[PDB]
């Protein structure tokens, strides 16, 4: 009813998965879950990087020739942000590139831009030219990156060439709004608004849904929290599980993260005694797929309760031994009270995110 777009997600269960063949852990792992089992045991850290589920999708393209790209989608970012033909990088030697001399809908803008990041440092300019995605279309301000230092295994390995955002951070200063709302202003759709749909049954694919709200993807009622922040996908939510609890927390709705995360005091407290095993030297935390102990857990803000049961934030190890399953929680310290919401949260949730009244919605996904 309204355009929708499937994207691929490479997850953190692959990425596991690939260290665990790189390393030959199956073995290794087996026989410490092994030991735990028997219970012969006890007796730091990651990365809120290593937590990124890569969203991407090649069906974006620049200009009235159709420039073909592979795009990653960021839910914080506002910006679209794709490969310069004048690109100095050798990273960007590998990628597809935007050449303006070959679009007649290019208009020159040329305003500089620069990130500096942690992870890296992008140069580019402003350019405006055609954005379609495909049902979709409008002139629109995007950057074209002209020097890429960083983001550096992910990058040259992936098959990505730039970033279209979800999100509400323009890295300018001329207002150019997102994509979505670019979208609704132009009239090319009817709402800033964007859904996703993540199928509980497929973890390697999403829908992005944009400018209304299918029907089609949920039971129930969609039930909308306000944002708590003017530039984030984030919401006030007490969150509970078990006995541990945290009143007020920050709650940031990240698809594009691969897990549950929560502050490592809170994790601690909560895997104490629920039999839940860290197998030494890797992130990775591991408890029987029917633990009997493991609670549900609760995000309830002032008029509903958002819950996921251990079936949907554990994740099977069948491949590696019996009925052994992985905890999809990562403890994590971001600003103080802050947790986010994740893959597997929107697994159970179809999420609307609302431009226009500053709003996220959740239902109850159907298995599709």
């Amino acid at each position: 009813k309204y355009s929708t777009v499937g994207f691929n997600i490479e997850n953190s269960y692959d990425r596991l998965m690939k260290t665990i063949k790189e390393h030959k852990l199956k073995n290794y792992i087996k026989e410490s879950v092994k030991l735990f089992n028997k219970g012969l045991t006890k007796k730091d850290n990651v990365e809120l990087k290593d937590l990124a589920n890569v969203l991407s999708f090649g069906e974006a393209k620049l200009g009235d020739n159709g420039q073909k790209f592979n795009f990653l989608f960021h839910t914080a970012s506002s910006n679209v942000w794709v490969p310069s033909i004048k690109c100095t990088s050798e990273s960007c030697e590998s990628k597809n590139h935007y050449d303006s001399s070959k679009s007649k809908t290019y208009e020159k803008d040329d305003t500089p831009v620069k990130l500096t990041s942690k992870a890296g440092t992008i140069s580019g300019i402003f350019s405006k030219d055609l954005v379609t995605i495909g049902k979709l279309s409008v002139p629109y301000k995007f950057i074209e990156m002209t020097e890429i230092v960083g983001f550096e295994p992910f990058y040259s390995e992936s098959d990505v060439d730039g970033v279209f955002g979800l999100g509400w951070k323009d890295l300018s200063i001329g207002s150019i709004d997102p994509y979505i709302v670019e979208l609704k202003t132009q009239n090319k759709i009817e709402q800033a608004v964007y859904s996703i749909y993540l199928p509980p049954e497929n973890k390697n694919k999403g829908y992005l849904t944009i400018g209304g709200i299918e029907e089609r993807f949920f039971d129930g009622p969609l039930n909308y929290e306000k944002l708590n922040h003017d530039l984030m996908w984030q919401v006030d939510l007490d969150v509970h599980f078990g006995n541990v609890s945290s009143k007020k927390a920050n709650v940031i709705l990240d698809s594009a993260t691969s897990v549950i995360t929560v502050p490592t005091e809170f994790f601690n407290q909560f895997v104490e005694s629920a039999s839940v095993f860290k197998v030494p030297f890797l992130s990775l935390y591991v408890t029987t797929c029917g633990n009997t102990k493991l609670p549900t857990l609760e995000y309830r803000s002032p008029n509903k309760v958002y819950t996921l049961e251990p079936k949907q934030y554990l994740e099977p190890l069948e491949n590696i031994f019996s009925a052994l399953c992985m905890l999809n929680i990562v403890p994590i310290d971001l600003e103080k009270n802050t947790f986010v919401l994740g893959d597997p949260f929107m697994r159970k949730y179809f999420t609307v995110y609302d431009y226009d009244n500053h709003t996220v919605g959740f239902a109850l996904a159907k298995n599709l």
